[PDB]
């Protein structure tokens, strides 16, 4: 009947505003193909969505490297996604892209990336230990606090996406493939990211997000991390997602964030949600987690999965968060 609270990002808030329109106009932005006989494909990695990569070498050089083909996709998203990694080329654990490949495969070229000897997502998370998770996740930090400073959001933060060489402790994150621009008192489509890492805004049709949205996916991250339960909110659908999380997070903190916003809820929730009380996180340790749990890291997880997108910690502030004190400390 009324209409929705508006939003802005509590930082970075204008940082596109008056930059130069080159850099946030994608769609006009025109790209100097590189050479598709520069590389050789050389095994097919792994079963990527309306994309497949290859592991593959630099001919020229013998470096090796990631080619990611695009398979039937609108122009405007593959300029956004090539626009997104060359401001962002440089920047503190983005995968770099090393090359940009025109290819006629199916009206879609290529992306060549830095090659990254990642463990399968899947094991590695068993072998972590209690600082692998603690440097990691402060690595990924500097990801998004240096993205979201360039006005970029994440939008797909996920296991899947933050390759990881442990041997090299290197890690990158990837897929930028539904990243987008910050711009203020914009409204985003909530699609966006996996059910799984989905931000309550996105299950309640909140469209004027910000960077924050990363933030909440990042700390589905750490909870599955740290717990030891992959993923930790598992729905099966927007309605179900809600769910999952409110029986954690409590109900009364959703209610209020949607009053606050004045959120129209859609019929299918009212009923759904019901009525659940605030759940301690000390809840969750058990014998084969504990080593990986400490007071900061539970008071951490506790400022980064909050309803409410505009109270929970920036990127900047979560590195400020004593769980990565004893984190290295060297600034270079
Ligand atoms: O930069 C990437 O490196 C990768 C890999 O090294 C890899 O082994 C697998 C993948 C993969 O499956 O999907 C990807 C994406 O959708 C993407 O946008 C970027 C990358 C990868 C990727």
């Amino acid at each position: 009947m009324s209409g929705p609270v508006p939003s802005r990002a509590r930082v970075y808030t204008d940082v596109n505003t008056h930059r130069p329109r080159e850099y946030w106009d994608y769609e006009s932005h025109v790209v100097e193909w590189g050479n598709q006989d520069d590389y050789q494909l050389v095994r097919k990695l792994g079963r990527g969505k309306y994309s497949e990569v290859f592991e593959a070498i630099n001919i020229t050089n013998n470096e090796k490297v990631v080619v990611k083909i695009l398979k039937p996709v609108k122009k405007k998203k593959i300029k956004r996604e090539i626009k997104i990694l060359e401001n962002l080329r440089g920047g503190p654990n983005i995968i770099t892209l090393a090359d940009i490949v025109k290819d006629p495969v199916s009206r879609t070229p290529a992306l060549v990336f830095e090659h990254v000897n990642n463990t399968d997502f899947k094991q590695l998370y068993q072998t972590l230990t209690d600082y692998d998770i603690r440097f990691y996740m402060y690595e990924i930090l500097k990801a998004l606090d240096y993205c979201h400073s360039m006005g970029i959001m994440h939008r797909d933060v996920k296991p899947h996406n933050v390759m990881i060489d442990h041997e090299h402790r290197k890690l990158r994150l990837i897929d930028w493939g539904l990243a987008e621009f910050y711009h203020p008192g914009q409204e985003y489509n909530v699609r966006v990211a996996s059910r799984y890492f989905k931000g309550p805004e996105l299950l309640v049709d909140y469209q004027m997000y910000d960077y924050s949205l990363d933030m909440w996916s990042l700390g589905c991250m750490l909870a599955s991390m740290i717990f030891r339960k992959e993923p930790f909110f598992h729905g099966h659908d927007n309605y179900d997602q809600l769910v999952r999380i409110a029986k954690v997070l409590g109900t009364e903190d959703l209610y209020d964030y949607i009053d606050k916003y004045n959120i129209e809820l859609d019929p299918r929730f009212n009923d759904i949600l019901g009525r659940h009380s605030r759940k301690r996180w000390e809840r969750f340790v058990h014998s084969e987690n504990q080593h990986l749990v400490s007071p900061e890291a539970l008071d951490f997880l506790d400022k980064l999965l909050r309803y409410d997108h505009q109270s929970r910690l920036t990127a900047r502030e979560a590195m400020e968060h004593p769980y990565f004190y004893t984190v290295v400390k060297d600034q270079a």
